[PDB]
């Protein structure tokens, strides 16, 4: 029942659509923000939206590339890719006690 | 990148108070909303919510045992069950895919 509620109380990387762009990610270290939203179909007020969230948490940072092709890129940050590893972990270990 | 879309849609099941709310009901089928209430550390009015939206969407039945000794029983259903436990192995393969 302990682990079951770090899971519950993490509202930050729990939802969904957050996870989701941490686990996209966690292996690219970071995209332009249009590819993230084609990708992983949302739309740019949603993707938007989450984005605020996980950098005012320090999980992501954002920054503008003007070399004269204006985009916006999305970049997890060193926390960002341990904390996901962290809340991971306790799913898989939640999920592993089930046996399914 | 099909099968992390496919996480990230499931708004209902996703959230982590209500996927908490699901893994606790998984083993045990039933329980009182006063335990889920406290074991889970959740506000009555908090879990409420999350039950009505559970509800709604069939994964869960509440009912009221009047056998004098008023108490509201919270029950997953055999959707609910199944539903649990196709959006958890969806989310198994993900992370196992990661490498952690």
């Amino acid at each position: 029942m302990e682990e079951l509620k770090e899971i519950m109380k993490s509202h930050i990387l729990g939802n969904p659509v957050r996870l989701g762009i941490m686990i996209f990610l966690l292996p690219r270290r970071k995209a332009p923000f249009s590819q993230i939203q084609k990708v992983l179909d949302l739309t740019p007020g949603n993707l938007d939206s989450h984005i605020r969230v996980l950098e005012r948490n320090g999980l992501v940072k954002t920054y503008k590339v003007i070399a004269d092709r204006p985009r916006t890129v999305v970049e997890i940050t060193d926390f960002g890719m341990e904390e996901a590893k962290r809340f991971l972990s306790s799913l898989k270990a939640v999920i592993d006690g089930l046996d399914l």
